């Protein structure tokens, strides 16, 4: 009852603990020198004179009227909010998944339990039918199935957040692309604190060269992220095509039992049905009759006995 | 026994948890620089002068007479305060789920827990009952459906907790989309430090030049909740008209068991009734009775068999 | 521990709590509580003596001069204890209950469940078998005594009463002036007293007052808005409704009888606690089922009673 | 543990460690606890030195010189601790009580509840049958526990510590609230060694021990507290005089249980598990029905083996 | 459904890294911050903290810096708390697979094998005891089946061969940090760029050095020594048929209700996988213990077989 | 484990830590590491720069000059870090007994103590009825091969060599002089080599040096105790006493054989752990009560045992 499969827990671990990871990397008690922004006030200035320096600095890369640099006022304000911009994407990366399993992933594993219970049940009957010999009737799972072929409505939910993720991933891919492709020297602006009564005061020089600090890490890290998001980018379209998935028909193994009817009838549509095929392949291994049956499949391959018989000797 | 639908707890997780996540942003180490307030004491002035200049300032953005702002009061007042504000709404936000959390249970977990009993008992009952024909009766739960919709009292609660949530995210919007509209030089502000034996000193200078650092932050993080907000108020509206919300009838499985008579009875009002098909259809699928009855269900789209007899086939 | 009384005690507790983190927390604080504004002359040290020392002084009076008084300048100091101080006074009552009222209430509302279930088990095997008040008397006795329900009003009482002493309080400093921070401070006794080098006197103002002032009025508001629900909650007599066991009438093993109304008695409070827990109650949740379908008037009660089983 | 006895511990325990955690508000603590006013020749160091030599000089007698006395400075800079220590004594009695006293009175209360429901189910077969051994032996257990009083002294020696301890807390609170308010300021000399005839250094400095008046304040009102807390624990300390309301006089209308209530007037443990039994009594289900049934008899209606017959 | 020496390989290529980082910027070995650039006396102490921190983030930007390095080694530095952590990141990833539920892939059938065991054991039993007084192989023939795709296993061996790749990276990237000289930490820095340039009261270059780079050639010397001592125990993991040695199965062979055959060696495939997993698991099977009891009596001889198994009861 | 093994292992790893966590206490640690007393006219950046290049320039040996060497500055930085090796590498080998031996032995002490209670109980019944060995031979069987206690021998080895290792090391860096914390060291290359203004060396002190070694003698003494306990649970033949099967004997369903002694094989250990987790099987525990009853001769052993029952 995981209700998550392997492929889509890792990519939403990755995809939600990377920019996390990242954003604490970027501040270890080792790379951050100390404060965001420095600006080099005169020698004159006093301590406090050139923290006001600093502080003014750092909130006027908003005021664009204070500050001229020469990339332009919207890299200062990329290279300010830069961790906010990660653990956002974070988030946004994380709701897909909290949504399908808040409400998604109850629904699919009472229909799935069902359906390993039906299993079961079948291939008891089947083998106490071949007991008998050896000494209703009622497709009802194929006919569940077929159902299931029809409304698609559990799958699109489930294509739904896939999509969502993708699209929020090559919207971080774009954006981390673009911080990346960064001067590398709009960290450095002239800032001048010179509104209000500083305005016509002749102590305080005219501009300050201020450099916003540890923006070198937000790069380097950003392209480890863009790298990263590129790479799973392909695995959330994989996981996306997912009637291409469907494959090694699992309950074509089944076909071999007379209590059950000889139809697979599981291919080829973006219904519930393929997704169903999907999570059946997962959890079918903890279906004991699939794998007795599976067993007895494997040795047809050979041919030299017969299906029944096997059957009644396996009991 | 969750006792809270899923949309109304990510609802209250959102509106509680995000202006919580932006306030411990808005203090990152990364994102401040220093203190809230720098106020450019002369060069004369010693460190514990400046430090008192700044001090001075802060604690005078109450006081109307010191400081003088082109922009007013108003926006100083709303700049220092803003921590607390956010804090506020979360406090207010949370609010509404704990009285439901303790008041409103009693009334609805317990009669839910009922209803699904009641439920499986009838399911049972029904199936011995086909049993002994393959070899009381009393609509009960049906009865208490009457009742729901003739009593508000679990209903009623629950609107009130949703609307008084809705009114709170609609203030907190409004304080939010004022609080970003705030000048953005506003947090530039005139103070003097002239009251009391420091008025006709000559040493301290007339006025002093203080900036409130950290509203940029402040302003960047007031419109990411308002965003959020005016998202979520769509969703607690949603979610306020519960009779339109109410789908699905839940009960229409059970219509096909001859233990259980044919009536629905759960529909158009805006009363308790209405509230607990909406917690019955989220609390239903642990019912096995429910799981087992929608196979049934489902499989009679095709038509193929029949009802008492597939319900024979499970047993 | 009725919802409305764990909600106002939750309340009452919580949020002098959460407003001293408010303006207790470092990052809200610009920094120290005081600063006093020494000459330039004075070293770093000077001047951390003179604010440390105006800081002490504040009770001093002779030290300080202050145009509205020594009280207000104590009051700033006070107030970061005063509303912890009024948290655990608030918090003292629903110990109280807790620790003695819900002890005494609670054995006696388990037992009148489990007679419930039981006479309830008694009914309907009478009616099976027909097919095939020793409550009400504890109730009756509830009605004479109210010393189990003097501990409630007692404990509310002492709520309201606590409530309203902070309320005082919480309007008394709000008003103020906020200009007794800006008192005058004299560091001048002792061998400083005839220095030279050591101003006359410096001006000192109490840092994060206006914070004390802003949040005080929030809890006065608050306290002003939960005072009104403490005394409905302190009338416990009107707030029986819904009479519960009218629902158990239709019992043949059980009297028809209600006789749980109108006093200043215990018998109200039981009342109140039994409509609150009395949902755990298997009986009266078949038994209330029985009275909604009676509603309409299809059937009968003991049929549906033995048809229910 | 009793529900007095449990507030009053709480309250004589988390009084002075609340207390304490206030003393040092990250807002009511302007920063150091001394400041000294070193004179402005000297640099940031040097006053540095100045402040923690007096600080850890106010125990060295030869080296401060204050108006009130040595021993004032030493409260001042050891407030915290005392407070801690007394809440620590107060909390000493509960937890040596608890410890070895309340399993005694649960064994024996637990059998006395089990012996009287069983006596009730004796009574009320024997009304059953009669509708259709004999021993007190719960009666004889309880006049042995009138005798050696040894299982409630246990209670009366914790509690009388606690009183004894409170009583000391709130002389030293007293004698520690009522202070000098000068005290608080001490001239220091940093002259010992090889300071002692150096001549840059002053002949001795103005110190202050900051947020006394803190300490003083609250002080001031734990003393209150104390003061309002002793007479509960002298009330609680009188067990005889807490005990009413016979608990036992209930069962007396039963013919399997003798005509005795036999429980008062001693400083024994029988007034102990009577106490205990008025507690713990509501918990016994035949305590319940037979205080129904004895309600009833105040009308005087019926009677009361009629009335147990029919209560089944 | 992870082996032994797996879990310690995993747990040492994971935490070393994760070690030597929380060690690196210990408390007691860290003096302070990263870089230090000594400016002039004239220079106030927020003038100093600038050149500080415009050269620690002007090791990036080549044209401030002049290193006799050169910029790599000054790059090298900065990221080398990064590489630390994104080595034992990527080392975490392939043990990923027991992280995620692909246990069902080989416990599932293992459990499948274990009961399938059990039953013939009570089988054997329940004849040998009317004796006193169907018969199909399905687990040699499920046995037979699995010695034919070695899929089940190339995910083992596959995540095995990653941890190893990765191993052999950081092995290599390590290597370098202790080969490096690492005066890069000495290497100058000039604040001279924007309206600085011309400036005439800051001087053309400062002589800057960066903080616990020994520490860190010191750590990754002890990170490369363990590595290059783990690569030899994922070789040999990862050569899952020279790890099987004693099969289980050999002791159910004297079972009548079993067929006397093994058939459970020599390939690359996930028989031999299972029978590693088998191996490990099998000391849980009672009927496994109880027939290596009966297995090891016969050293002896004393004993008849099926007269000890009756016996045991 | 063995109450002996995770005693050793928990002050193996535990002391190591605990003395790596004082020596840098807040009382205890003054500030910095290291201090290298720059010249007054020196600002505050350019003495932290002269302290920051020193304490990394303890590596590079051409600027550091050094009375006893530049090894014993590699040591002193280093010594901190290396008490956490020692602790992780002490560390190592109980994390290999968990999982590598410990299931191992785990799965055969749970199915030997299961056959000896069924035993015990057809002994009974087939008593009681009068009154109306598999295990044997899997021991007989663990006597062969000592590979499962091998492994045992092996991570107790592990750890031996590894707290002798630990004991040289903290011998010799106790051994240090303690003025080879004082080193000398010279800011002079690059182009401050010829500048002027910068002496030609500083004298800078290693802190916390003398915490170091006075902690490192406090671990050396404990870890010279500690060696001998592993050294006398490495030999597990010269540990197991006190038959424990020898009171299963007077059972008539089990053979009269105890067969567990003398050897450097797996049966000498799992009777270690026989002997420890046999308390747990009840049947041990009667049988002990009645074994040594039969000694005694108080009664007869099979009475007894049925007597028991």
């Amino acid at each position: 009852l995981r209700l998550e499969l392997a492929v889509d827990k890792m990519v939403t671990c990755i995809a939600v603990g990377l920019p996390l990871l990242l954003i604490s990397l970027a501040f270890a008690q080792e790379i951050s020198i100390g404060t965001q922004i420095s600006c080099f006030s005169p020698s004159s200035f006093s301590w406090r004179q050139a923290a006001f320096v600093d502080s003014y600095c750092w909130a006027a890369v908003q005021q664009k009227n204070s500050l001229q640099s020469e990339s332009g006022n919207l890299p200062l304000w990329l290279h300010k909010f830069f961790p906010y911009i990660l653990l956002l994407f974070a988030i946004l990366l994380y709701l897909p998944p909290l949504f399908w399993r808040f409400a998604a992933a109850p629904h699919i594993c009472s229909d799935l339990k069902f359906i390993m219970e039906e299993l079961d049940k079948v291939y008891n009957r089947a083998i106490k039918a071949a007991k008998s010999a050896r000494d209703f009737k009622y497709p009802i799972v194929e006919q569940y199935l077929k159902t299931k072929k029809n409304s698609n409505n559990l799958i699109i939910k489930y294509i739904s957040c896939r999509l969502l993720t993708l699209i929020i991933i090559l919207l971080a891919c774009i954006y981390l692309g673009y911080y990346f492709s960064l001067s590398s020297l709009s960290d450095e602006f002239v800032c001048s604190i010179k509104s209000g009564i500083l305005r016509n005061d002749s102590t305080v020089p005219d501009q300050f060269q201020c450099k916003l600090i540890a923006v070198g890490i937000f790069q380097l890290l950003s392209v480890i992220n863009l790298v990263v998001y590129v790479l799973l980018a392909p695995v959330v379209v994989y996981t996306l095509f997912v009637p291409f998935r469907q494959k090694t028909d699992v309950l074509k193994v089944y076909e071999i039992l007379p209590t059950f009817d000889v139809l697979h009838f599981k291919s080829e549509g973006y219904n519930d049905l393929s997704l169903y095929n999907l999570f059946l392949e997962e959890n079918i291994s903890e279906v004991k009759s699939y794998k007795c049956l599976k067993v007895l499949e494997n040795i047809k391959s050979s041919g030299q006995g017969i299906d029944p018989m096997l059957l009644l000797t396996n009991l």
